[PDB]
């Protein structure tokens, strides 16, 4: 049950996700998962980042879900659940702008 997850914001827009994440109190890695505005069945992982170049900014990654059961951002690294995916990206930055650190505050 993904909607039970505190990091799951469900049906919110891309603009809303960025409004929530662009708060100055948010450290790098602040994140949320929401439905994709356009892609049916896909989820979107929105993550805050920060650097002296760009300052505070937001990145979006598409989370695909296979009828065959797997969840993934890259087909090479798949998970049995969205929860396991989130747990894995909280420790490995891999190709993400930062590892997932803190759930986005409302
Ligand atoms: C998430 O589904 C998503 C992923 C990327 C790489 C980009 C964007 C847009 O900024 C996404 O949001 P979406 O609402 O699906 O367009």
């Amino acid at each position: 049950s993904i909607q039970a997850e505190e990091w799951y914001f469900g049906k919110i827009t891309r603009r809303e996700s960025e409004r929530l994440l662009l708060n100055a109190e948010n450290p790098r890695g602040t994140f949320l998962v929401r439905e994709s505005e356009t892609t049916k069945g896909a989820y979107c992982l929105s993550v805050s980042d920060f650097d002296n170049a760009k300052g505070l900014n937001v990145k979006h990654y598409k989370i695909r879900k296979l009828d065959s059961g797997g969840f993934y951002i890259t087909s090479r690294t798949q998970f049995n659940s969205l929860q396991q995916l989130v747990a894995y990206y909280s420790k490995h930055a891999d190709g993400l702008c930062h590892r997932l650190t803190t759930v986005c505050p409302t």
